């Protein structure tokens, strides 16, 4: 039982052309197409318009009133031959509801003024003949459409009363059969702007499809963060997602989350945008990738993929125009070069809903940094500040925090993995090396067709057999599920894997100190004494020794910036060292990237020796790690021993402590740096 | 966390060549036949076993000994080398029987896990890629990462140290002396499993548990982890496939509908990696075997279910369903009454050539599942199998030895099922092949430059993803389509006659000592309500079930007929509680929409089905001697014989005699039965 604006609802009936399907507007040309080529003169609009939503027995009625069997099957033939190439037109919105109602527990029917034969064939086509325990068809009726039988036999067949049933119409006829049969009316527009008496007859209306999904999705349940091996929904929306930097973020944990969605429907289409080709070919090749989640040894299919070259535009644009989500999955080095490709996507979107942008970026304050480059790019494109703001103020743009740790695969270990598949799918077409014998229910003809179409689809799927044990893994992901976002966009508000807060601005600034900065600092220890892996690393006492003498110093500093968060401080702590203690496939260069940019003034290692000198809390740890940071980039990375010095100084002097406090840090870290070299 | 033998084991560290992959006796195959090649005589069998623990200068300073100075070993070892990674590479590498049913096991059982080999990274990584184990190890040690390899215990202390963990609280797996005296040494808890020479005194001596093979590990193991519970509806299968075979005799509505999720199923630590499933229609059996796989529908959730690794074969082929016999561990018999005796012939050839058969698959015994709805069904199929092996076989104790081998086991089953129609799957395929020509008109290489790849290798990739495209492309319309073949009701307990030990771990499986308990409950509960509910339907003037339901006086009388029913049973049998609520709202909603479940069948013999001890009469006699409530039981007792008298033309005469014969066998006072006839035949008027 389902409370819909106060009313319970145990049952839901639907019709099929015009409110499920845009198959009227086909019949509306296939009728004109088809009277041209038999009688000569075309139907009249005012014929086919009192024809609408009414039996192809009682449409041959109003034929003797006016003035069709010949003309209604080859009518009927033009319209499922563009059917069986174009595919059902299938209204937005249709699977997303009936999903909804169906997982609410409502008994679902089809009443359709169509052939049994004619409606299970679009019913079929659609995918969406699953959703129904029975239809009703305008053949086993004896009164068809206006009269209310097909909607009371419906209603009789799903064992409920009709005033228990919501039903759904697009014709005036359907309305007028649905209200005398009383149950709770529900009027989509069509092909035919309703009337007075139509608006009257309806409980509730709706100007499409999308409309209703809106208003129903306050009473249905909001699905919780999904658990670890949890499959995804099986049904598609008609809805594109963007993931604008197919990496480890973006290809090993957005992806997963984009898939859960809402678990009613998941996206038809994820498009993610990268320069890595064997990436890129790979996944489409395959068609889709595995997240390998190494604690449980479990592989997690990402299927729906369409992976687009970044530099190539008509793709990008594609990705920005048709998709309802997109999500910005890049480093701080890629966010201006790459606000000049989100700059034409969204310019694009303007001259073709509001679009939701997730920014996942580990920055103190990353949304500003995107909004900043953003503003730059559109508006020396554009040229115009009004057409600006306008895009800047349409579209949610969100700041994110993500706790967990992704790795992506490299290069070459993505290539031995292809060599190592590629010799199994030449043993397999060699292993592999049709007559659909007795008239089993079926004419010579049928079985003659049923061999050809079994012959091709075995040839087509064969090869392809393999990928049922054979998946393409790319990412080694840990089993950390809630994404925080910033509150704001709706669409969020029923996304699974996604959980809402306040002040992300303070979530931020302690995972870079406490998070970001401590996973750097011990990446570059463990580099240093030879350790390639942060789980491996991490085994050794003077490694995690470190690593929680870090931490304290960090949280004690923290403590005093964010007195309101110190309590939470001791549980975030250990949440990341538990993370870090069996991350055993995510590689300590990963983590050790871009040392100097880290090493920044107001960056994860800088901002908590500079707090701890100001309260005369102890930074020896961390005087440590910074110097392990600037002998990582000397040694590891090759950039100077003068360039490190000239950035320590410049990064020193930024710093906001007395001229006293900076001379004694530079003193005191450069004989430490001096140290560990000599 | 890990419980082994009274020993907390948080590790498990496994040797690679010996213990988890037979590349020994693939490397005896290669020598033999690379000698075979070059010297013109093969190396012998002894001189190879003779070989196993020396090393590669001792091996050929031995067959200098043998075959003469002037031999040339080191071109024949070479020549070996590279016949062993080229077999490796496109047949893949030789898992030892049971390894991934172990490795699922201890990895569940939350434990951190490596490979200790003396093999190189580069070489031991492929392996383990090529047999698809290396996501359950968390680190590799290899020998080049090591000043002293085995027998030194470097090896086994530097992959426990990179686990987090004590040598102590780690399992090691062996297989070599050697290997066996660095892992002790460590002070793991030793496993040593034999591969081809059997061990000395002295190594089953150090070991702390020894093994004749990987398979009696995972029955040793079996006893520490868990049977996991009842199966969910929409709870996925099993990721891991095991080297097991298993197989559907009947692929119909319930073998491909309901057993083909059990075997899916199975342990919910691995799956078979093969269910064969015999038909005599060629569609279906064409239609999976081009589709590579089937789904099926469950309407109350729309949930359509893929039941992948399927193979589906000739009931009229002798070589195929004799390789169902000889390959399959488990057979579902998923049969009607009728085709016992036809297809007893078929089982008597398939078990015989089980007996004849000298494969390793033929050694264990069957585990026979007799899925039929008749009481007694075990024996009938027993009985015509006899009767088969006989006139096959000629032989009164080869005959009987077959029939004492295998476990024949009976079952009850509560999941109804109905198979597609073949005019129904045409259109499907219909459909579905428009779908794959609007597929192959969008599909009409390049990955310019990495720099971190090499030109030569970078050349080679694109060759590789230019014929995966070609061949995967077509099949990536498979991702989010199906093949529906059945629409199956979301019952999932089946009920199983216990004694062989390959159910004891079937997750899906509830194993009864006796099946006549639970049987009892699926004549009374279910099979007594349906024949009750049909009777009343037609006298109603209702065809199906699924209309009958409609009328609130039909679907009120079944769900207080369910209750006096359930009530009686309560009593009766009390340790059947949560059987009984479980068992009466599954037939409660598959009544509900069954349109395609016909009243005539469901009300057909009905003087049979009002016998004393059958499904009405004996529900009767329980209530009244525990004093219940009857009058649903006792009007649907007066619809059998109204419809027996109406629609079946029994005479009203034959119909009392009957009645009044049943009643005084009940075990009832004088006075209760005199009162019962007085009731019924009144109720019988109207
Ligand atoms: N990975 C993690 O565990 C977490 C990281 N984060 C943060 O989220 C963001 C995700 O980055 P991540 O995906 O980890 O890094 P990756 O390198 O794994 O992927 C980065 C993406 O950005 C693109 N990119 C990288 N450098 C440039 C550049 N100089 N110019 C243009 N495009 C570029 C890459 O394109 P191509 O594919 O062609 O290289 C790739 O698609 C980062 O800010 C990261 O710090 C958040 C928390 C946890
Ligand atoms: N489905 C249900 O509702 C339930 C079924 N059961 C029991 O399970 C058993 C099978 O049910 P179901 O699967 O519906 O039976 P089906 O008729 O659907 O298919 C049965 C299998 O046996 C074969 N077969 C059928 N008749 C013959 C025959 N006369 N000679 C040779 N082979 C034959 C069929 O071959 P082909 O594939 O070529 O037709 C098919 O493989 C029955 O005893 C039934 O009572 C138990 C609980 C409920
Ligand atoms: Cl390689
Ligand atoms: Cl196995
Ligand atoms: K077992
Ligand atoms: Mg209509
Ligand atoms: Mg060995």
């Amino acid at each position: 039982v389902l409370i819909f604006h106060g009313k319970p609802v145990h049952g839901a009936i639907f019709d099929m052309d015009g409110t499920m399907f845009d198959t009227e507007r086909l019949r509306f040309q296939t009728l004109q197409q088809a009277s041209q080529e038999l009688i000569g003169q075309e139907f009249s609009h005012e014929y086919l318009m009192q024809c609408l939503g009414l039996s192809a027995t009682t449409a041959e009625k109003l034929a003797q009133r006016l003035y069709y069997k010949e003309i209604r099957k080859r009518a009927d033939e033009m319209e499922l031959e563009h059917i069986r190439k174009h595919g059902v037109p299938i209204k937005k919105g249709l699977v997303q509801v009936l999903e909804r109602l169906r997982k609410s527990g409502l008994r679902m029917a089809v009443a359709t003024s169509s052939r049994r034969a004619i409606a299970e064939e679009y019913l079929i086509n659609a995918n969406v003949y699953k959703f129904f325990d029975v239809i009703t068809c305008g053949d086993e009726v004896e009164q068809g459409k206006p009269h209310p039988e097909i909607f009371l036999k419906a209603a009789s067949q799903l064992h409920l009363d009709a005033n228990q049933c919501l039903m759904f119409e697009d014709s005036e006829n359907g309305l007028t059969s649905a209200h005398t049969s009383k149950g709770l009316t529900i009027l989509l527009k069509d092909i035919k702007e309703p009337n007075d008496e139509m608006l009257e007859k309806a409980h509730f209306y709706y100007d499409q499809m999308y409309d209703f999904l809106t208003d129903l999705d306050q009473f249905i349940p909001v699905m919780d963060m999904p658990e670890m091996q949890e499959p995804f929904p099986q049904s598609l929306n008609q809805l594109t997602v963007g993931i604008h930097g197919f990496g480890a973020i973006g290809g090993g944990y957005i992806a997963q989350i984009l898939s859960h969605w809402d678990g009613y429907t998941k996206p038809k289409r994820i498009i993610a945008s990268t320069r890595n080709s064997l990436f890129r070919e790979a996944v489409n090749a395959f068609g889709t990738y595995s997240i390998r989640y190494g604690q449980f040894s479990y592989d997690e299919r990402i299927e729906n993929m369409s992976i687009v070259d970044s530099d190539n535009e008509q793709q990008m644009l594609e990705m920005y125009t048709h998709s309802s989500l997109i999500a910005l999955c890049l480093p701080e080095q890629a966010i201006e070069s790459e606000s000049k490709i989100i700059a034409k996507g969204l310019y694009a979107r303007f001259n073709s809903e509001p679009l939701t942008f997730l920014i996942i970026l580990a920055k103190v304050g990353a949304k500003y940094l995107v909004m900043k480059h953003l503003k730059e790019a559109l508006l020396e494109l554009t040229n115009d500040e009004d057409v600006t703001e306008h895009i800047l103020k349409e579209h949610y743009f969100c700041d994110t925090v993500v706790n967990r740790m992704v790795s992506k695969l490299s290069n070459q270990n993505l290539y031995r993995q292809l060599r190592i598949k590629h010799n199994f799918l030449e043993q397999h077409l060699e292993d592999v090396e049709i007559e659909i014998e007795d008239c089993n229910k079926l004419t010579p003809d049928q079985l003659n067709q049923a061999s050809i179409y079994v012959d091709n689809m075995r040839r087509n799927f064969q090869p392809g057999h393999i990928l049922q044990s054979m998946d393409l893994i790319l990412f080694h992901s840990e089993t950390d599920m809630p994404i925080y976002v910033e509150k704001g966009s709706p669409l969020l508000e029923k996304l699974r894997q996604v959980v809402l807060v306040d002040q992300i601005t303070d979530i931020q600034l302690i995972k870079n100190r406490l998070w970001n900065g401590v996973h750097a600092m011990l990446a570059w220890y463990a580099s240093l004494m030879g350790y390639e892996s942060i789980g491996v690393a991490m085994g050794d006492h003077l490694v995690k020794a470190f690593a929680e003498n870090l931490i304290a110093e960090v949280k004690q500093g923290l403590a005093i910036v964010l007195p309101n968060y110190a309590k939470d401080l001791d549980r975030m702590s250990q949440s990341f060292l538990d993370s870090c203690e069996y991350a055993f496939k995510d590689p300590c260069q990963r983590v050790a990237r871009d040392p100097l940019r880290k090493l920044n003034h107001n960056e994860r290692v800088m901002a908590s020796i500079a707090v701890n000198i100001r309260h005369d809390l102890p930074y020896k740890n961390l005087l440590k790690g910074a110097a392990l940071g600037y002998a990582y980039a000397i040694q590891f990375l090759e950039i100077e021993e003068t360039k490190a010095v000239e950035h320590l100084q410049q990064q020193i002097q930024n710093l906001d402590l007395s001229t006293a406090q900076r001379r004694q840090l530079e003193a005191e870290l450069v004989q430490l740096i001096q140290y560990l070299f000599s």
